[PDB]
């Protein structure tokens, strides 16, 4: 459910959202369409969750690596601009947004990590990585540190891991081989072991995240840090005499940062699909719109040929553009979400000592191709599970979350038609059988019944129409059709609130002929109620 005549924009909270709002306010002052820009927490995981249900924003902003898994799930609307529009951007920026030979987003700016050093504490920056442990002990005796950067996200650590030979998926003959993963080779191990050696020798702290590393550098407590173009203005507010230069070398090899291309996607369920096309083309992809976002938090090396040449002489942009040449462009295959999750748990568990470097990377090697390891992005509905597994519904082997018995063909169908969400235990998808579902639905009515109300009253108190409220069957949990909801209104039968959920009775459960028995099948102690709420969508 997305409004008409209105565009909602989502962007990362560190990419300068207030600058994009200025571009939107001029779009509303000229076109009359109120464009709202927001920045949700973890929008790269929250977007596919809410885009699958046809909801979400109209415009999604992120690097190109996540856009492949979106459009593959049918979440991104394809884009076909004009014959003269593709010419004002660099051609390699469109390559990063081309999935299955079709454009899926609007390329904006090219991102790449760089070294950020304090010129007062550190006159000349270190050229290599190995010369930092000795440099830290010099600053340690003065009360400061050498380096502090975000260790909780693998994007900042990847340049060191890819330095001696680590890679994501082998790229050859124009295709990425998801079978050949290079996160556990000698190059990857050497890069991560050197990072853990910095933690063991107490040169860095594994607890350091983006804010801690940023607050410690902007206060003057660390000599240098690793970040992107978005953090330049945050140091400009402080009086830190900083410098942006090339990344240090590891084993004499250049660091290989994963080059990110910030892109703009349009939700396939957005009614204003062409209203959002002319906005990005005529208001963001102009020289003034990019400057407003760059004044807030810098975008790096933008793709627009016009405005890029103006600030191409930037000593910070030149260093970012050089780090991008020695790195490599991020793949846009759908497996990138599972890859980043495997490396993130590999780096964190290796930094904290939860497991050795070999153990973390070996687990990451197998988890890079897995599907259910990432709890955020995971098949929630049955058709998503079958499409992800590439197996039909009758070949699925789903056990009940309660009794661990395998569902039959008809129960798998019932699970999908009832709009039940897949439940995961030990990273394994589960469903629910007919016996367990109708039992705990009645146990829930016996224990967590709150109140009942007429459908006419329910509208006036939620100030929403009855066909917009999700009402499930009190006995079989099937979502009531608009015709079944109108059934309660005409017959003057109240709806029932069980545990905060509103329920009614569908066509099949309206009578329940006498020949049937009351439900008694099962194959504080409220844990069954929490499991049921997972099956219905965690409120
Ligand atoms: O760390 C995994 C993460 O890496 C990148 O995320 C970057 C984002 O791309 C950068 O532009 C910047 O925002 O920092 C993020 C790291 O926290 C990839 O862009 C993203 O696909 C991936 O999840
Ligand atoms: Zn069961
Ligand atoms: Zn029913």
């Amino acid at each position: 459910k997305i409004e008409e005549g209105k565009l909602v924009i989502w962007i990362n909270g560190d990419k300068g959202y207030n600058g994009l709002a200025e571009v939107g306010k001029k779009f509303e002052k000229d076109t009359g369409i109120k464009v709202t820009v927001e920045h949700p927490d973890k929008l790269e995981e929250k977007f596919p969750q809410v885009a699958a249900t046809g909801d979400g924003p109209d415009i999604i902003f992120w690097a190109h690596d996540r856009f492949g898994g979106y459009a593959q799930s049918g979440l991104l609307a394809e884009i076909t601009p004009a014959a003269a529009f593709q010419d004002k951007l660099y051609p390699f920026t469109w390559d990063a947004v081309r999935y299955n030979g079709k454009l899926i987003a609007y390329p904006i700016a090219v991102e790449a990590l760089s070294l950020i050093y304090n010129k007062d504490l550190l006159p000349n920056p270190p050229k290599t990585w190995e010369e930092i442990p000795a440099l830290d002990k010099e600053l340690k005796a003065k009360g400061k540190s050498a380096l502090m950067f975000n260790l909780q996200e693998p994007y900042f650590t990847w340049p060191l891991i890819a330095a001696d030979g680590g890679y994501a998926f082998k790229y050859e003959n124009g295709k990425y081989d998801i079978k050949d993963v290079g996160v556990d080779n000698a190059g990857a191990k050497a890069g991560l072991t050197f990072l853990v050696d910095l933690i063991k020798n107490k040169h860095m702290n594994a607890d350091t995240d983006y804010s801690i590393a940023e607050a410690a550098f902007n206060k003057g407590e660390t000599a240098m840090t690793i970040n992107g173009p978005w953090a330049w203005s945050n140091i400009d507010t402080s009086a830190v005499n900083y410098g942006v230069t090339v990344l240090p070398t590891f084993k004499g090899q250049p660091s290989k940062p994963f080059v990110g291309v910030l892109s703009a996607g349009i939700n396939a369920a957005s009614p204003n699909k062409e209203l959002a096309k002319e906005f990005l083309e005529n208001y963001l992809l102009t020289d003034e719109g990019l400057e407003a976002v760059n004044k807030d938090k810098p975008l790096g090396a933008v793709a627009l040929k016009s405005y890029e040449e103006e600030l191409a002489k930037d000593p910070r942009i030149a260093a970012t553009m050089e780090n991008a040449q020695k790195g490599e462009i991020m793949p846009n295959i759908p497996q990138m979400s599972a890859f980043w999750y495997a490396v993130r748990t590999a780096v964190i568990n290796a930094a904290s000592g939860r497991q050795t470097v070999d153990a973390a990377l070996a687990a990451a090697q197998t988890n890079a191709a897995a599907m259910f390891k990432n709890p955020a992005e995971r098949p929630r509905k049955l058709h998503e599970l079958s499409s992800a597994l590439e197996i039909p519904y009758d070949e699925l082997r789903l056990n009940c979350v309660y009794c661990k018995g395998q569902l039959t063909e008809t129960e798998v169908l019932d699970f999908a038609f009832t709009d039940l969400t897949i439940v995961y235990r030990d990273d394994t998808p589960h469903g629910v059988c007919t016996k367990c579902l109708r039992f705990y639905s009645k146990v829930s009515e016996f224990r967590w019944y709150r109140y009942s109300v007429y459908g006419t009253t329910l509208e006036k108190l939620t100030n929403k129409g009855i066909s917009d409220l999700l009402i499930r069957c009190i006995t079989c949990q099937r979502p009531l059709s608009p015709e079944e909801k109108q059934r309660h209104l005409d017959k003057k039968k109240r709806f029932h609130n069980i545990g905060g959920r509103w329920t009614g009775r569908c066509i099949a459960c309206w009578r329940r002929p006498r020949t049937e028995t009351q439900v008694g099948s099962s194959g504080a102690a409220e844990s069954s109620e929490l499991t049921l709420q997972e099956l219905l969508g965690e409120e």
